[PDB]
């Protein structure tokens, strides 16, 4: 329906390396994106950043794995519910 009227402001860092992954729709699960971002940055040990409403960037291609560590972190996040759009 309607948008909401609503402005939002999000730093984005350069990437530094070969490929960023980028991962949305945590909060729709109701997933804290800052508890996410803070998991991921922990884990991994690249930077993460929340960069959208629902939308988080990880410094490094992550896809054959983070499928993987998103759903033993959140096991609500069923198999049918999470895809690699680049596949
Ligand atoms: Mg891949
Ligand atoms: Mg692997
Ligand atoms: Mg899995
Ligand atoms: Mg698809």
């Amino acid at each position: 329906k309607t948008v909401p009227q609503k402005v939002t402001i999000a730093k984005i860092p350069r990437a530094k390396k070969k490929y960023v992954t980028r991962v949305c729709g945590l909060a729709t699960f109701e997933i804290d994106l800052k508890e996410a971002q803070r998991f991921f940055a922990q884990k991994f040990s690249c930077g993460a950043s929340v960069t959208g409403e629902d939308e988080i960037i990880i410094q490094g291609d992550f896809t054959d794995d983070i499928i993987d560590v998103i759903q033993e972190k959140w096991p609500e996040v069923d198999d049918d519910s999470i895809e690699d759009l680049g596949e």
